[PDB]
């Protein structure tokens, strides 16, 4: 057996675990077979500069057969929309290698693009049409007395992720599947926790972004999105390949990407280029659960399910907030900070930095690996009798012989310290092999008490 501290590490890591197994009936998907699902039509813009070129226009005026299509009156994107269309496409050129440059069609591009408002009910809300259709690259939305969401689109409504999600229709994605409900869906995570594609809520999978009344919607790609418009045109690497702060005190530059209060609702897919970023959600009060696992979720601001990291993408730090976080690392060097509260912190590969932060915080180890001699964590701010250093992945209860020096008995430890530096360190000796194999340096006293194995 392990400690509770443990399972809700396990527990969290696993948690949102896709393929190979069934989830209210439906096959579960990994993204790989979602990014296969949603490009199932073989529709995409043409290169051989091996990026996509496209040019868009707001109509001006009504194209010739506009008529025809039986839409009403024809009307021109307003300032708003033109702004939080240009923050779509935007969105979009982040994650793949495609670009949109408002302009006409020109000799030089690889298709053209074209924004309009209609004002008959019976058109719909909005509609796309795919890159290979005779209408390609064309998006409609819908604006009248009875529908005003196009009106204002905005960070967090559905007006924007209305433009995300035409965007993309027109980039060449389709919807999840083919009155229809989610009970109707070829698999699990078709919800818009997963794609902005869906047209069903996370509520479906488990997550929870709102309550009843408000609305909530993801104004960027989220992650399968990522996945399948890069299987198209290939991930652009060379943005933000600069050292990214996501979430509060952001360097993101990205309204869907930042914080900068404790009731935000953040509905996010982190994609980044290279560089040394952080996950920083420390304006928050809320328990968090912060999975540093590349193409994994977080339960993010009170929320759930909200936040994940894109696949192919390295977050090196975390910053939770002052709720009784989790804070889950990878296979790299991280700084996890707990911030405040009562949280427990899992370091994994390499040697981390862990912050505890103030309150009553536990550093978990689960393999040898995750603490080696030769390369070790270091909890900058622990405190004896408070703080609690967790070996029972490794131990399993089965406890640790404290001692000065190595016996070459298996499951000999050794608590030092250096007063003149204020540091000290658990040593141990998984294997019995008569040196250590296992090492955590602290700055601040730890005592023998202090270790849970
Ligand atoms: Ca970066
Ligand atoms: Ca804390
Ligand atoms: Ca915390
Ligand atoms: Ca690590
Ligand atoms: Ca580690």
């Amino acid at each position: 057996g392990t400690s509770s501290a443990f399972t809700q590490i396990d527990n969290f890591s696993h948690f949102y675990d896709r393929g190979d197994h069934l989830v209210n009936g439906k096959p579960s998907f990994t993204v790989d077979q979602v990014a296969d699902q949603l490009t199932r039509s073989g529709a995409s813009w043409h290169d051989n500069d091996g990026v996509i070129n496209l040019t868009y226009t707001f109509l001006t005026a009504p194209p010739v057969g506009y008529a025809s299509r039986g839409l009403g009156t024809f009307s021109q994107f307003s300032a708003l929309q033109k702004e939080q269309a240009k923050l779509s496409l935007e969105s979009w050129a982040d994650v793949a290698k495609v670009t949109f440059t408002e302009g006409p069609a020109a000799r030089g591009d690889d298709g053209h693009m074209t924004f309009a408002n209609f004002s008959a009910s019976n058109g719909g809300a909005a509609f796309a049409y795919l890159p290979n259709s005779s209408r390609k690259g064309e998006s409609w939305y819908l604006i009248n007395k009875d529908y005003q969401v196009n009106k204002t689109p905005g960070e967090g409504n559905y007006g924007r992720q209305t433009l995300t999600h035409e965007i993309g229709h027109t980039l060449g994605l389709s919807h999840p599947g083919d009155n229809p409900t989610y009970r109707d869906a070829v698999y699990a995570e078709d919800t818009r926790a997963y794609s902005v594609m869906s047209y069903w809520s996370e509520k479906n999978t488990g997550q929870v972004f709102t309550k009843t009344g408000e609305g909530a919607y993801a104004s960027a790609p989220l992650l399968d999105d990522i996945a399948a418009v890069q299987k198209l045109y290939g991930a652009n690497l060379e943005t933000r390949a600069d050292d990214t702060v996501y979430g509060f005190n952001s360097t993101a530059d990205r309204d869907f990407y930042s914080a900068t209060s404790s009731t935000d609702k953040l509905i996010f897919s982190v994609w980044d280029g290279g560089g040394n970023d952080t996950l920083d959600f420390s304006g928050f009060s809320q328990n968090q659960k912060i999975n540093l696992t590349a193409g994994s979720f977080s339960d993010v601001g009170g929320m759930t399910g909200n936040v994940s990291i894109a696949q192919g993408v390295t977050i090196e730090n975390a910053i939770g907030g002052s709720g009784n976080d989790l804070l889950i690392g990878n296979d790299a060097a991280n700084v996890l900070k707990g911030g405040a509260g009562n949280d427990i912190i899992y370091g994994g590969g390499g040697a981390d930095v862990l912050w505890g932060g103030t309150g009553s915080d536990t550093f978990v180890f689960g393999a040898v690996s995750d603490s080696t001699p030769k390369a070790a964590d270091i909890i900058k701010d622990f405190q004896s009798g408070f703080d609690k250093i967790d070996l029972t992945a490794i131990t399993k209860l089965g406890g640790l012989n404290f001692v000065d020096a190595f016996t070459g008995h298996a499951g000999d430890a050794i608590v030092s310290y250096h007063q003149a530096s204020n540091a000290g360190s658990l040593q141990v000796d998984f294997s019995g092999q008569g040196v250590a194999d296992f090492l955590v340096t602290t700055v601040g006293q730890v005592a023998t008490y202090d270790i849970v194995a």
